């Protein structure tokens, strides 16, 4: 078995290997990459996502989210308070302000220590889930707006034709902006490209050990667990590396820099934070190996997680028993 310790693998495809997306994903899995739940892909040196970022300040963040924490430094939840709209230019200037900017630090490790010590005491503002793309239409390789769609994958593998579309989303971050512990909707893959700015630190639990993280989360967030049998789908809970180590949960960490892709694999729980002002683009995708994970994916039916139009069909086809109850939650 390849990669039996479930380490995060880093890939360096040549320009030739960067032509066929599906094939390269299947290659990385042949080497065991998926066992970690997360992989990094460094593009060939010839490749670029677009020519410059010189003209992005006019993108609108219609509903910036202030991420307010509650709890203790290593075990907390966050709620998102909606703020008034602002442009990317306005947000970048806010991120760089004295109140929100990255503090002085020695290296990524010192900054990681400062994040876990001090996150809860601040409320950074995140522009998340903004439909759109920053890839130039002429970028033909690994263009996250030109991938094969999940609906077409399900049709190719299973024969069934379904409604729905699959488009990318932009994320504008600042120091301390935080992504809570989660897997993807329907335990899909994700791919995330860091277009510009400061790094993103990731934490991930191997898919084969995901239920260990779930059991710890039920112990650490006991009222949330009583409320919903899949409350990590709410994307609100944080648990630090120190707390994971104290509780024996297997995990790995890695820092993504501008110009790099990350892939998350089905049922790979992940969380993380941004180091400073940045912009990322991400989208879900599927392969043949995902289908079985999609059939088994948990679902939030308490009504909090409230998700896309396209998830309907996935539930209806892959989880017809749950259909009914999940759509009671979704209405
Ligand atoms: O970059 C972010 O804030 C969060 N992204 C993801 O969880 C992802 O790509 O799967
Ligand atoms: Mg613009
Ligand atoms: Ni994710
Ligand atoms: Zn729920």
């Amino acid at each position: 078995a390849q990669n039996p310790n479930c380490n995060i693998m880093i890939f360096h495809p040549t320009k030739e290997e960067f032509n066929d997306f599906d094939k390269y994903i299947a290659y990385m899995e042949s080497q065991g990459a998926h066992r970690a739940g997360l992989a990094k892909i460094i593009p060939p040196k010839e490749w670029k996502a677009r020519e410059t970022y010189d003209n992005i300040s006019e993108i609108l963040i219609a509903t910036p989210l202030q991420q307010v924490a509650s709890g203790r430094a290593g075990v907390f939840t966050q709620y998102h308070k909606k703020k008034k709209a602002m442009t990317v230019g306005e947000y970048r200037h806010l991120a760089n302000s004295k109140k929100y900017q990255t503090p002085p630090h020695q290296n990524f490790e010192d900054l990681e220590r400062k994040y876990w010590k001090n996150r809860i005491y601040n409320s950074p503002i995140y522009g998340a889930d903004i439909s759109g793309s920053l890839f130039d239409e002429n970028t033909k390789q690994w263009n996250l707006g030109h991938l094969g769609t999940i609906q077409d994958l399900l049709e190719k593998e299973c024969g069934v034709v379904i409604e729905g579309v699959n488009t990318p989303y932009l994320y504008f971050g600042m120091w301390k902006t935080t992504f809570a512990w989660h897997t993807e909707d329907m335990d899909l893959y994700s791919i995330n490209y860091l277009h510009l700015g400061e790094p993103k630190t990731w934490y991930v639990v191997p898919p084969e050990h995901g239920q260990r993280l779930e059991r710890l989360a039920r112990e650490l967030f006991p009222g949330s667990s009583r409320g919903c049998g899949a409350f990590l789908r709410h994307k609100v809970a944080l648990i630090s590396p120190t707390v994971l180590k104290e509780n024996g949960i297997p995990f790995n960490r890695i820092t993504q820099e501008a110009g790099e892709f990350m892939v998350t694999f089905p049922y790979g729980y992940h969380a993380g934070f941004n180091h400073g002002f940045n912009c990322a683009e991400a989208i879900n995708f599927a392969t043949p190996r995902w289908i079985d994970y999609g059939k088994m994916a948990s679902q939030c039916s308490c009504g909090e997680a409230r998700v896309t139009f396209s998830m309907d069909a996935f539930v209806r086809i892959l989880q017809p028993e749950r259909y009914d109850l999940w759509k009671r939650g979704q209405d």
